[PDB]
């Protein structure tokens, strides 16, 4: 429609977005959470099987042949390194990068709000996220639903026990579960108020600690509202050995799927060996939250220049 | 060990305070904060810059596309000005493919802002006010490029180019900004960059840089708004690159088309926040004020 040179977001939306950013900063300042800035580029990347990071070449030091750098998909690894270093509760409003096509709710570069809370367990963190959503969105308090309960209610099936065959009614169980969640659960939740889905299957623990009450589940949660996935958080895994092992598992799964394997970030593992204080952390997509807050129809409407015009 | 941050936690705590202080400074003046892309389908032709390059999968149907990391958010901020954003600033992460150094990191934080209807002196006064506040340093001194040469090297630059830059670097920089920041303005028209060339003296451009304690802190211009002249300079840039065996870069058509529509008269300036924080905290290297310098990232 508009000529390419124009921003995809209206001037009024840019002003309203700036107000929301300041509101988010006040929210954390009032709770004593320190703001930090970590790298957008790294010598390492993530093994998470669902992400495709951007790659770029750096001239490197002195007389080097040069070196590959990956753009950061989320500031998590560096923030955990800071936690081990004693930074205390911290948040960050950074630009994050993912090599994936632009969509109504996706841009290859987007703003992430990610923060960590030492001594907070998963529920405690969820309540804080709930507070932030109610404030900037002026929406009602959230509903919380366990992954298992979500499946039973909308698909009349138990994801923690259901048979592979039953699920089909793909030999990889999690892909099957994610398929069912994407088309069978997601479209039905967060309609009247934000929905927190917690206690994902152990296999989808990512960097979250496994539940002490039920080994089949991980202390991970995701927030959905008005059809948009808004956040993803964990009671963080502090065991370096298990973390190293999960990254190895990631690469095995990548390989078996014909996906490139990624180097394991040794800086994250060495930090975890030194010791990360027990904590829970969460990452929320700021553009999506702003889009909902401003009544926008697409992410592009709240981003100065979506990639198609950048 | 390698896992540790390059900046101390206390420095990170003080850096956040300075960032908040910078935001208050602009809020108090009614300057809007904006966030533009870190990646673009175009890049800069500026002969001295080496941008990072990355590949984007793009639309599922396409063959993908090349993207360039932004060396400064100038082009997008200028497009916003044409769209009517008014006075704006940005605290973004900027990228330049250059070796890590005592005063350089391939990714650093830029404080860049634009002031509609401000001539370059009015804008310099504002930069001066910011330095005073953040560094608690004396008000700055201002020297024209000509005056700076005529007194530190007894020679008239406007009547006497890579040479000048070699002279400025060794014959001027070393003795300016010692007791207070030093603004050097009216650089040779030859080094106008995206600045208007002065109509009172065609031998100079309306551009300035500010130095303090031996550190180059900022670079600003009374902005060139003529689309045709800007396009000509970019082509000039690429011919020089070709002459120097450097790659020729695609010119940002969106910037030119926006300038065709009309950008309000304005002045803009880009400042290195990491260098500013380094001075504020009395840190020795940029690495000491950045959570993880590239060697550790
Ligand atoms: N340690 C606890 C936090 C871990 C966060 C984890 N590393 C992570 O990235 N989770 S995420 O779900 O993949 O991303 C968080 C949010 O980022 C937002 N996101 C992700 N990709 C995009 C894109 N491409 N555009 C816009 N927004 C996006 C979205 O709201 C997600 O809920
Ligand atoms: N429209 C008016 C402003 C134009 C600014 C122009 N695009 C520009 O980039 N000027 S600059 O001098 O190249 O950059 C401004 C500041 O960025 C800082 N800078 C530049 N490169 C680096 C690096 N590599 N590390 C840290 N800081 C850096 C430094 O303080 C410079 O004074």
């Amino acid at each position: 429609e508009t000529a390419s040179w124009q921003p995809s977001a209206s001037i009024p939306n840019l002003l309203k977005r700036a107000a929301i950013m300041a509101e988010i900063r006040r929210f954390f300042a009032d709770r004593g959470v320190l703001e930090v800035e970590t790298p957008c580029m790294s010598q390492a990347t993530v093994t998470d099987i669902h992400l495709v990071p951007f790659e770029t070449r750096f001239v490197g030091p002195g007389h080097s042949q040069g070196m590959n750098l990956w753009l950061m998909t989320s500031p998590e690894y560096h923030m955990k390194r800071l936690l081990v270093a004693g930074c205390g509760p911290v948040f960050q409003l950074c630009r994050s990068f993912r090599n994936e096509e632009m969509g109504r709710y996706h841009n290859p570069e987007f703003t992430m709000l990610e923060w960590y809370r030492p001594h907070y367990d998963m529920y405690r963190l969820m309540n804080e996220v709930d507070d932030l959503l109610q404030q900037v969105l002026d929406c009602p308090a959230a509903e919380s639903l366990s992954y298992q309960q979500a499946f039973l209610r909308y698909l009349e099936i138990d994801p923690l026990s259901a048979d592979k065959t039953q699920l089909r009614e793909e030999e990889d169980r999690d892909t099957l579960l994610q398929l069912l969640f994407t088309f069978g659960v997601e479209p039905n939740i967060g309609k009247e108020k934000p929905t927190f889905v917690y206690h994902f299957p152990a296999s989808q623990a990512s960097l979250a600690q496994i539940s002490t009450e039920d080994h089949r589940v991980a202390e991970r949660f995701e927030v959905y509202y008005k059809g948009i996935e808004l956040a993803n958080g964990f009671h963080e895994l502090t065991d370096a050995r298990e973390q190293q092992q999960r990254f190895e598992q990631d690469n095995r799964k990548r390989a078996a799927r014909g996906l490139p394997q990624h180097p394991i970030d040794q800086n994250l593992i060495e930090a975890l060996k030194v010791g990360m204080p027990d904590c829970s952390g969460v990452a929320l997509g700021v553009d999506r939250l702003v889009m909902l807050a401003l009544g926008a129809e697409t992410l592009a409407e709240v981003i100065a220049f979506s990639v198609d015009r950048a």
